[PDB]
């Protein structure tokens, strides 16, 4: 039943109802000619309207999911499927065809209607969709593989070996919440080194050893 | 004398002279706060002004060496330079230190930044420059490796092994200028496979290579 790529807590969500009246909020609801609901949370616009936000460190961060989705569906190895697992917990399903707008302003205005709409299709083809399912529902049945600094040293052809779910972060900043790690289940922790590697790093080196073992 | 990371003909430039007074540019301008002549052109919103531009199809997407830049940069690695040539044979080199920003519009601002001083610097640490030489020069001493699909097939070992300058397209469309190919002198062509891959991915596939062989 296939491998997969999921990105755990990613930094993806619209702005959350109390900062909706900060004037930074409401100068970018102005500039984009739309309400500030159904905007994405940017941090780069948004900055001085968060200050009252919990978890703020992880949030209004959707360039490092953006990029790291456009990496990985660039590979020419179909044999996987994609997720994004938000900061709130939601799951978004991608499809393994999707061209996704490869700017990031475009990228922003499809995510926004993704949330407005619930799933983008061409014609009867879903290609990204929010299932009514959590995070310990689409692991099922696979190897689970954390990527964290924290984790161990494994060989990749006996790692990748099976149906795997590789998991990587897609947020900026701090840990990974309890409540994710609970929601992975069986798991097993695997390092890249001695550093903390960006979202986009080490979804580059998961996918080349992952291409080397399988594609293969 | 190091190896060096060269990305070819990207599609970086600011506003071209002739097109400055079309409407789309002129509403862009009032967006911005600034001349049509400082800003970077972009077509995702410049594309209705960028009819009767010459080779448009390779032009208007800084986010591609953005992108390849943000992953390169990440490499733990610090045994090779960066240096972008653009699509008007402009050379940018890219201090190995430098932390570019991920938000693609904080980069936009800084790439017209750099247009527009010439360098941006760590007080006295030049970080970004724009260098008084041609492509021929930046390759000098170095073994040219020309990433393009009708290239041959090598072993990585033996490509990457002394000082060499791999060099990867940063442009969206078409074939490179044989101006460009000419300034590399003696290179040779490596094809990954039988398709067509993104700056990104190739990026990425040549970089965890280049670690695999160097980290090693
Ligand atoms: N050394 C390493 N080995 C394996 N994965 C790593 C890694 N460094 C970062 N990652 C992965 O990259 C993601 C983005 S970094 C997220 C913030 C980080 N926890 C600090 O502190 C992480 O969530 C993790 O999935
Ligand atoms: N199969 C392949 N093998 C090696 N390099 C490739 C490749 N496919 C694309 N590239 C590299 O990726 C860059 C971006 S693609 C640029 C447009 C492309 N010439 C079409 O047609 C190219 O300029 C080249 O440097
Ligand atoms: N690439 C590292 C692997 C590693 C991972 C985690 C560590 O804590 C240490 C080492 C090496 O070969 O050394
Ligand atoms: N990765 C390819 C290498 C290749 C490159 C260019 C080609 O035209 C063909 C094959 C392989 O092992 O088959």
């Amino acid at each position: 039943m296939g491998s997969a790529f999921v990105f755990l807590e990613a930094s993806l969500e619209l702005i959350p109802q109390k900062i909706r009246g900060h004037p930074a909020v409401r100068a970018d609801a102005i500039r984009r000619g739309k309400r500030p609901e159904k905007i994405l949370l940017d941090d780069s616009k948004h900055h001085t309207a968060m200050k009252s936000l919990e978890f703020r460190e992880k949030r209004g961060r959707p360039d490092i999911v953006h990029q790291c989705l456009l990496l990985l569906l660039d590979s020419p190895l179909r044999d996987f499927e994609v997720y994004v697992h938000t900061l709130n917990g939601e799951i978004i399903w991608v499809n393994r065809e999707t061209r996704l707008p490869r700017n990031y302003n475009r990228f922003v205005g499809l995510m926004e209607k993704l949330f407005e709409e619930r799933r983008i299709t061409a014609g009867d083809t879903t290609l990204i969709e929010f299932k009514d399912v959590g995070l310990r529902d689409i692991v099922r049945g696979r190897d689970v593989l954390l990527f964290r600094e924290k984790g161990g040293r494994f060989e990749f052809s006996e790692l990748l070996d099976g149906d795997v779910a590789v998991c990587i972060g897609a947020f900026p900043h701090g840990d990974f919440f309890e409540e994710t790690l609970r929601e992975l289940g069986e798991f097993k922790e695997v390092s890249l080194g001695t550093e903390s590697y960006t979202s986009l790093y080490v979804t580059s080196r998961v996918l080349c050893e992952y291409e080397r073992v399988r594609a293969h």
